[PDB]
């Protein structure tokens, strides 16, 4: 196979596909990532090769509310944006496919250009979910409303149905309306970096990791990070491990002596020594914590994060702070950490979810499915 | 579920030779950590991997192990590596105790991994990067220096490894290398971008000149200047020059039939080339051989003379075996012309490519490792 990968332009979406890209190359197939400038570093940082492509609102709980007027509008608008940019850049992807001649397209569920390109080239399309998938309804309807015409002009019935949907989300966390996909085990890929000497052993302190993310914090500003540091550092006996992009290190003005800043250290190298992960939900951070059986305190902000956070809380594996009212309330935030630290039930439920993940077939096992 | 500690020599090409296997391991749900001194960090990280932190050329006597000069070179190599092993042992023992690997994947020359395996009673799977000339002088000196060490810790001597993995085409492997299990070479030549000029050949006879950092650091400009002069002077030829960024300044008054490739992984464009001129390092050469592309080989050191001689004996290339040949501008030019005029060279290289593709892929080896 010659697999052309068509991700959304968000590092976290491409990172979710990295172990599969490796599974393919290790099984003797060829892989190329169509990457806008925003994804180049992510792609190359994973050892992969690319074809260049030119390319107070938070928290917003309406993203987790597709039945409301605002929820439906946000997901329609997301579809409209990706549909418009798909048309704008279709000439570029058609040139690429002519140069490289993929036999199959591995396409993020939200990267609609990949479905168009599949239709127009008569290439099979394997969609890939990055995690919780809330695109049924508003997003998917709007994608068809906008792209069906375009495909019908090319002689198709409309935007085609994909060959297969790969799904790394444990079923217990998946949106109830996401159509059934093909399970694939989440393998944590959090980038390269070095094993911290401290990351090997537990401490007598209560180790609480805060891991927010470049893309979240650029959207939100520093509040979720700083409110998390204030909640974690207040409780007696806690050791905060603050996992940050290099540029966010300076927001950290005054930390207790035992706090650790972990700059560009892949979470998975140390997270088994932590009792709680405080995060915004849904990305590699959260799935690595769930893979490793670590409960989470989730402050959702946008997209699929409210869904992930609710679903995690419902499974008993963490707590959700659902909106600005909750996340701004230092008492609810600190009480939430104390709650998880004082009830081994959260870790038990997180272990159950870990078991859901590890019972799914690994990316190496999915390569045969792609073949077929 | 394995935890694999990878113990390479501090040379990037030897780590790159293991990268597809490392990715096969992580894609099948195992954990991998690369013990990396400073020299290897960026190669490891550039592959998406994680780390634990730790004259005169050409010299034909490397390919003359039945001579005194050849024995001394290989004995001095082993002496250097053995003393390093003793220097670094405390760090490796700390790391093993911290991270608790279940299996060591060790470069054939990284004697520390074998010491570590004996002392810790962990299985050692040795990994060849290609042609393995370590059987005479090298392996004897390694036993002379390290058997005592291992005897002080209660062992018979430096242990026999569990398994040797070998990606070298069997017809090219040194006759005295102990039997190793086949693993199919997967080209990995770093990350980078697919160049537009890499999609198709042109009317010209495209010759790639590809020499790595370690080789040019050792040799100086001479093998590069010699190849650029011989190639670009030949009627018909377009030279694609693939050298590390810091060696690009060596190329002045570049002719109009030369292109400097901008850090572009060989495998992205090599299928459009009719010849590769290289020093015989396994990543460049095995990528060429995998793709059925003949080579003109200017060996310099270590295993390069053996590969060069054996490739030529195969009909798949021409060897310039020493300085008098390599500096013979007429002979060099005539060698390029001879390959470009005789499709038998490419046909012989395809025979070798068939030995490679008969081997199981790295993904298939993960089971063998699981059983060890
Ligand atoms: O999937 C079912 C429920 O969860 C969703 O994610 C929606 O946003 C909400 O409209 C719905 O009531
Ligand atoms: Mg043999």
């Amino acid at each position: 196979m010659r697999v052309l990968v068509v991700p959304l332009p968000y590092p976290t979406h491409l990172m979710a596909m990295v172990p599969l890209c490796w599974a393919l190359q290790a099984s003797g197939h060829e892989v190329l990532i169509a990457a806008p400038p925003e994804l180049q570093a992510t792609a190359h940082g994973a050892g992969l090769t690319t074809a260049g492509i030119r390319g107070l609102r938070f928290p917003n709980p309406a993203f987790g509310q597709r039945d409301t007027e605002a929820g439906r509008q946000l997901w329609e608008q997301t579809a409209s944006n990706v549909a418009q940019s798909s048309l704008d850049q279709l000439p570029e992807y058609l040139r690429l496919a002519e140069a490289w001649r993929p036999s199959v397209l591995l396409v993020d569920v939200c990267a609609l250009i990949g479905r168009v390109l599949g239709g127009l080239l008569d290439l099979p399309v394997v969609l890939h979910r990055w995690g919780v998938d809330p695109t049924a309804g508003p997003f998917s309807d709007r994608a068809h409303e906008l792209l069906d015409p375009v495909c019908r002009h090319h002689g198709l019935t409309g935007l085609p149905t994909p060959e297969l949907i790969l799904d790394p989300c444990p079923p217990s966390l998946q949106a109830s309306d996401a159509p059934q996909g093909a399970p694939v085990q989440y393998v944590p890929y959090n980038g390269s970096g070095a094993f911290p000497a401290w990351g090997a052993a537990r401490t007598s302190a209560r180790r609480v990791c805060i891991c927010m993310g470049r893309m979240v914090l650029n959207a939100t500003g520093p509040a979720p990070l700083l409110r998390a540091v204030a909640a974690a550092t207040e409780l007696p006996g806690v050791e905060a491990v603050i996992a940050v992009p290099p540029e966010h290190r300076a927001l950290l003005t005054d930390l207790p002596d035992n706090a650790r800043i972990a700059e560009s250290v892949p979470l998975n190298l140390f997270l088994r020594t932590c009792e709680l992960v405080i995060c915004a939900g849904g990305s590699g951070t959260a799935f690595t914590a769930t893979r490793l059986g670590i409960p989470q305190l989730v402050l959702p902000q946008y997209f699929d994060q409210f869904d992930y956070a609710r679903n995690l809380a419902a499974a008993g594996a963490g707590i959700c702070l659902p909106d600005e009212q909750a996340q701004s309330d230092h008492e609810q935030f600190t009480d939430s950490i104390a709650t998880v630290l004082g009830d081994t039930g959260f870790a038990a439920a997180a272990i159950k979810l870990s078991d859901e993940i590890t019972a799914m077939p690994h990316p190496a096992a999915l390569v045969r499915t792609l073949e077929n």
